[PDB]
């Protein structure tokens, strides 16, 4: 079976034997002492431990192939004049088809981020949002796919005006640096220090103003767990080591602003607190909403548009109740100062026993 244009064929139909394309495979970086970690590639113990988790890497690979094909399609049509809603719906319709959405077993890991300009992350339009993409907008497309809760967290920046080219270059180089420095037994702060050094080596000129690119210090790379976008370990920009078999989202953000984000605009993104157990609720609308969340999302993130498409209405008070009880956490848009520009690149990497796999790498980024 061959993929259509626009893509509509599920990835699992393109690979019937259930064996999906590998991402970029990298030898681990050498230690401080200069001795290589190349021994991992040829170790019989490492090869066996790697093959024991083959089904897991395979689920990430299926989700990464859906991500590559969705984003290549997005790049062919994303244009100024389109509303943010139109962009998110057209992207998500394709994502659901390629991932072969099946309740909590395959689907969308989190809402389509399409944060603009000074806003770096966690903006997706809510119903009635009339925002239109502009020629001068710097748009961060951040979307997620999953197979059995094996999440692909992967993002890029969309622009139409060449004035942002050097800012995009700086961030892409910083993300790629973070990915290269990542490895088993590597200290998380060393990855962060490598990212910062590369990011700040760039100076950019935008509309007659110059800036030294700043990494956003409170938007960090993180570990990923099953059905858990952020598994608790962070790659800090400003003791903890990466371990064998861990999975990371290596993401970096460059800014012309303060290099710090704050909560701004209305909230669209929400997610159940992973650690909260069963909570009995009698309030009817609140109980119904939590059941809708448990059935459709579990511990994966969602947005208000995703409740609307399920035929839910008059749920805002119910959603506020779940947030106030600590069952659900709101994730509002995170923005730098007015007039600033932010850019992002992100990949998911597998710290396999034998090698480091940039599972979401494409020919694009
Ligand atoms: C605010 C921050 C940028 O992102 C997070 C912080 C957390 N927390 C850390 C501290 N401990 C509590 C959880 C968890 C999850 C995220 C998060 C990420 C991510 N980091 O890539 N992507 C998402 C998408 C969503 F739709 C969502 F709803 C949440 C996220
Ligand atoms: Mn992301
Ligand atoms: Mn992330």
């Amino acid at each position: 079976k061959v993929q259509t244009d626009p893509p509509s064929v599920p990835i699992c139909d393109l690979y019937p034997n259930g064996v999906f394309p590998k991402g970029q495979e990298c030898e681990y970086p050498p230690t401080q002492d200069g001795r290589t970690a190349a021994w991992r590639t040829t170790s019989e113990e490492k090869k066996a431990l790697d093959q024991a988790s083959e089904e897991i890497w395979n689920d990430f690979r299926e989700a990464a192939e859906a991500h590559r094909q969705v984003r290549k399609y997005v790049m062919s049509w994303i244009k100024p004049g389109m509303t943010m809603i139109e962009i998110c719906e057209k992207l998500e319709d394709c994502s659901r088809k390629l991932i072969k959405e099946n309740g909590l077993n395959a689907g969308l890991a989190f809402p389509t981020g399409c944060s603009l300009n000074n806003c770096a992350a966690h903006y997706t339009p809510n119903a009635g949002d009339t925002t239109v993409l502009q020629y001068d907008d710097i748009c961060k497309i951040d979307f997620g796919t999953h197979i059995s809760g094996r999440i692909i967290d992967c993002a890029f920046t969309v622009t139409f005006n060449p004035k942002y080219d050097t800012l995009l270059k700086a961030v892409k180089d910083a993300t790629n640096t973070g990915i290269k420095c990542a490895g088993i037994d590597v200290r998380l702060c060393d990855v962060g220090e490598a990212i910062q050094e590369v990011m700040e080596s760039y100076e950019v000129e935008i509309d007659g103003k110059t800036y030294q690119v700043k990494p956003i210090r409170n938007l960090n790379g993180h570990s990923i767990g099953q059905y858990r976008i952020h598994a608790g370990k962070t790659v800090p920009i400003v003791a903890t080591r990466m371990e064998e078999g861990e999975v990371y989202a290596i993401e970096t953000f460059g800014s012309t602003g303060k290099g710090v984000v704050h909560d701004d605009m209305e909230c669209s993104h929400y997610m159940k607190n992973f650690d909260v157990g069963h909570v009995p609720i009698r309030l009817p609308r609140t109980k119904h909403l939590l059941n809708v969340i448990n059935e459709n999302f579990g511990t994966l993130a969602f947005c208000r548009r995703w409740l609307d498409r399920l035929g839910e209405s008059k749920y805002l008070m119910a959603l506020k109740n779940l947030c106030d009880l600590g069952i659900v956490d709101p994730y509002p848009p995170l923005c730098d100062i007015k007039g600033s520009y932010t850019a992002q690149f992100e990949h998911t990497i597998l710290l396999r026993p034998t090698c480091k796999e940039v599972v979401s790498r494409g020919d694009d980024y």
